[PDB]
């Protein structure tokens, strides 16, 4: 029951976001920065802000 365990013969650079595929590094990048591009929240400019953590 494998029916898998294979890739694509041509475009090795496969997007690690959706699964797309490209031939060049820059080409794929644009897609990840043109389609996947988005904004995400970050820490308060520090590892721990509260009383303690770890
Ligand atoms: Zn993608």
């Amino acid at each position: 029951g494998s029916s898998g365990s294979s890739g694509s013969v041509g475009k090795p650079y496969i997007c690690q976001s959706c699964g797309k595929g490209f031939s060049r590094p820059d080409h794929l990048n644009g897609h990840i920065k043109q389609v996947h591009t988005s904004e995400r929240p970050h820490k308060c400019q520090v590892w721990v802000s509260g009383p303690s953590s770890g």
